[PDB]
């Protein structure tokens, strides 16, 4: 076509809208035109509200169309080298053009994808978020694949070249095989029952959410392994240079050894009547949900730890770096010396007839439903306090910055003088024989 | 006199600014010679971080120098017209020249104020949270006057001029005489035992928290009312123009006669045993804290009403306009239909054995501490549901959207499927014989 045909082609698609509507086409035939003119590489139609669009300039390498209402695309000009066309409503592509490099066309109707295994410069691919029942053979040069949110069934063959693939939250029961480059794999949200082989190159492991009874080998090379929501009877041995792993909400009897450069474990919701030596570095424990008679040795550098929903009769020495604990329904009589640097501690549910002495960095208290008789002094620091359920008669000189106090069901007489900057009173099933002057402060009151 | 003596003055002040340098002396300078150049009538220092100023040039009619940390001031030039100083550490001002329109010293701490009586056409004084003990005599034509948050025991005489005055939070026990064109008085937060007589100009009346038997008779051209936190015994007869009445935590037996103008009244925590006839454009209602065996009748427009803490026995017809309802604390055995639009119900702590449909935009529930023994279906709006302490063995299916269940002191013998995106989970004391899965997202979870 000549520089005239098109100029004519542009402003008979410019009247296809109907006078009055939500379509910007005068704004897009300009941008076509100036397109034209000036031979560019790139052209940019995004958030112009367009439900179709004209045949496109021959001679430009970009075509950024994303944020519209596109149905279907025109024929795609052969000098094409990326696509954009994400947040459409496509339900199906063009023949795509030999030379192209990045293809996004996520969040559509795409039912199927056009031929691709001929397309070698092709080495990016995101079409997530779209009906896609099945995958055509993928491109010699493939790199990156994202077809998360789909419903596929099957994998075609992985190129070598494949780095990073995101095939989450898709029908998924089996994986064949996977590349030798792939660093980085999420297979979340599938119906997967077994995994093969894993690549050493491989670093970042996501399965959660899936029905595995047992992993593969896992290589040295492997970071970050999650795989929860499974059915796991035991992981196998862990490599050295692993430091994050959730393998929660399984059905794991005991944990083989952690490696030193472990530093953030889950293992909450499994079948544990013990943990193993911890290793030094470990920063954040997550064991809730488990049959725990105790705790090992905590590591010098533990920061956050929830044993909650245990059975628990006996609490070792806190170390000082320790700032979150819960210990939330378990057989606790006492509780140890609380490390300094504590600032949230919820010890309910156990049988506690006292606290220790709260240190004073504590902001959020909670030792609701146990059996204490009186509370220790309270920190000025305490922002929360939750003692529900207790064997209380008075309380202690409330902290000044104090905003949430629940105290109901204990046996209280008498409320002490309220903070001025008070928010919540909860202090329901007590013996109030007089009601406490209440701030202007508080917003939500129950009591009596 | 001369150019270049200001230049040298400016430039020896520029040396020196320790600790080297917290002071943008440089930038000062550099306006204030720009100033002094084009003869410009406005200088702004503002935001530089000065401890002190130079000599001012002459002839400029605004003086900005707020947000900096300023003990003192130069001489100010007689041509000044307002002065900006507010934010800084002033102790004291310099003698103030004749032509003063404005005075902003608003944050400081300003132990006195100098000479006021002589300076005819000052109109705004902005003297607020400061440490004045005492007012000079003040200016002839003064129209607005502020000077909240300070330590006045006592009041200089007003002028004829002044429109607005502000003397809040100051150590105030009672008014001298008010002038005739005064139309909005903030006196809160002083010990004020007595009012004299209200000037008929009066549209804006706040005495709360003050220490006050009784009202003054109020002016037909009052439109808002706050007399919060006194003694009242009553209220006088209100104006036919008030619109906002807010007479709270005082000790009133009985309500006088409410004005059809009336749309906002607030009578919580008093003495009340019976409300009268609400007017018809009446749209928010709080008469909390009372002794209120019935509500009257509820006008058309009535949109939010608090009659918590009360001992209500039988609740009327509630209104469609109706959006916000709290019955909390009261004798209540059912409830009367409850109203579409409603958005947030609270009805806890009465006796109630089983809750009305509950609207289709209901997003707020909360039927704790009642006697009741099933729940109707729970409409999708609903983001909030709070039922402890009931009758109840089983829930209803939950809404998807509901982000907190609270249910904990009932018989249940199982939860329903919890939805994806809920945050809370409160189910203690129950008789749970399976626990549910519970969600990733909950993160506030207590259960048996």
């Amino acid at each position: 076509k000549s520089k005239t045909e098109y100029y004519n082609a542009w402003s008979e698609w410019e009247r296809n809208a109907p006078p009055g509507n939500g379509e910007q086409r005068e704004m897009a035939v300009s941008r076509l035109r100036d397109c034209l003119d000036r031979q560019a590489h790139e052209l940019e139609l995004n958030n112009l509200g367009l439900s179709s669009l004209p045949e496109l300039p021959p001679h430009l390498e970009r075509l950024v169309a994303s944020c519209n209402s596109l149905t279907e695309l025109p024929e795609l000009p052969q000098s094409l080298k990326s696509l954009e066309v994400y947040e459409n409503n496509l339900k199906a592509l063009p023949d795509l053009p030999p030379l192209l490099v990045d293809l996004r066309v996520f969040n559509n109707q795409l039912e199927e994808l056009p031929e691709l295994q001929n397309l070698p410069f092709l080495t990016e691919i995101y079409a997530n978020n779209n009906s896609l029942k099945t995958l055509p053979d993928l491109p010699p040069s493939l790199v990156d694949l994202n077809v998360r949110e789909n419903y596929l069934t099957a994998l075609p063959e992985l190129p070598q070249s494949l780095i990073f693939l995101d095939i989450s939250d898709n029908i998924l029961s089996g994986l064949s095989e996977l590349p030798p480059n792939l660093s980085c794999l999420d297979a979340s949200r599938n119906g997967i029952r077994s995994l093969c082989d894993l690549p050493p190159s491989l670093v970042y492991l996501d399965v959660r959410d899936n029905q595995l009874i047992e992993l593969p080998a896992l290589p040295s090379g492997l970071e970050r392994l999650i795989a929860s929501f499974n059915h796991l009877a035991e992981l196998p041995e862990l490599p050295p240079n692993l430091y994050y792993l959730d393998a929660s909400r399984n059905e794991i009897s005991s944990l083989c050894d952690l490696p030193p450069s472990l530093v953030d474990l889950n293992v909450r919701k499994n079948q544990l009547i013990e943990l193993p030596a911890l290793p030094p570095d470990l920063e954040r424990l997550i064991a809730s949900f488990n049959h725990l008679a105790e705790l090992p040795e905590l590591p010098p550098n533990l920061s956050y730890l929830d044993a909650s929903r245990n059975e628990i009769s006996s609490l070792c020495d806190l170390p000082p770096s320790l700032v979150d604990l819960n210990v939330r329904k378990n057989q606790l009589i006492e509780l140890p010396a609380l490390p300094p640097d504590l600032e949230r501690l919820i010890a309910s549910f156990n049988h506690l007839a006292e606290l220790p002495e709260l240190p004073p960095n504590l902001s959020y208290l909670d030792a609701s439903r146990n059996e204490i008789s009186s509370l220790c002094d309270l920190p000025p620091s305490l922002v929360e306090l939750d003692v529900r359920d207790n064997q209380l008669i008075e309380l202690p000189a409330l902290p000044p910055h104090l905003e949430r106090l629940i105290a109901s069901l204990n046996h209280l007489a008498e409320v002490p003088e309220l903070p001025q900057n008070l928010k919540q009173l909860h202090v329901e099933h007590n013996a109030l024989r007089e009601f406490p002057d209440i701030p202007e402060s508080v917003e939500d009151l129950r009591m009596d």
